[PDB]
């Protein structure tokens, strides 16, 4: 099963938000594939 990325709170900078978006998209892609 694909990894679920930890939803970032206030302690997050735009780069980690973008990273989260990539990992979240990846999560959706891999979950779709599964």
């Amino acid at each position: 099963p694909p990894k679920k990325p930890k939803k970032p709170g206030d302690n997050a900078t735009p780069e980690k938000l973008a990273a989260y978006e990539k990992e979240l998209a990846a999560y959706e892609k891999e979950l779709a594939a599964y």
